[PDB]
RNA sequence: ACAU
DNA sequence: CGATGT
């Protein structure tokens, strides 16, 4: 503890895992819902939250906020700090959009600079996420 | 085990 | 119960 409160918190949301995936940012203070993605056909829950991250990283960049970012997912925030989404979704046909993405998303990560920090969000401590999708 |  | 990940 403590919360960071002047933060932007994200979360994936699917249906079926693999399924369809989106994902949204929103004021960690408020709740105000800062950007939400299209559904994704099919693709995985990781895949969703560290798009997410990057999403955030990008959104926060472009507005000159150095805000910290919140995920509750281990694996999106070790992806980021590595730049490399270490997914096990076959590719295919029906997978070629999130790949996109996903491969769209390290490209940003490979070619821009961020100080953003990027926090877990203690689940156990403080309850979902403000962004959650309110689906489990 | 832990995080989803 | 199933799945994605370290
Ligand atoms: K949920
Ligand atoms: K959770
Ligand atoms: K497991
Ligand atoms: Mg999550
Ligand atoms: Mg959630």
């Amino acid at each position: 503890e403590e919360i960071i409160w002047e933060s932007l918190s994200v979360d994936v949301g699917s249906q079926g895992n693999p399924g369809i995936v989106e994902y949204k940012g929103v004021d960690t203070k408020t709740g105000e819902v800062l950007f939400e993605r299209e559904p994704i056909p099919i693709g995985t829950n990781n895949m969703g939250e560290f798009l997410a991250i990057v999403h955030g990283l990008r959104y926060l960049k472009e507005r000159n906020s150095r805000k910290p970012i919140y995920s509750d997912s281990q694996t999106a925030i070790k992806w980021v700090k590595d730049k490399k989404a270490k997914s096990t979704l076959v590719r295919n046909e029906e997978t070629a959009l999130i790949w996109k993405l996903v491969d769209e998303a390290e490209e940003w990560l490979n070619t821009h600079t961020y100080e953003t920090p990027i926090l877990k969000w203690q689940t156990d401590k403080w309850g979902e996420i403000k962004a959650d999708y309110g689906r489990k």
